[PDB]
């Protein structure tokens, strides 16, 4: 679920999207916004 929050690093993008999916939801962020995508 490409989320639109914020960012300064995908690593960041992990955690909260480990809180959503699981600690399998992989994310990332381009310098601006996360990206979750469920698998």
């Amino acid at each position: 679920t490409i989320i639109n929050v914020k960012c300064t690093s995908p690593k960041q993008c992990l955690p909260p999207c480990k809180a959503q999916f699981g600690q399998s939801a992989g994310a990332k962020c381009m310098n601006g916004k996360c990206k979750c995508y469920p698998h």
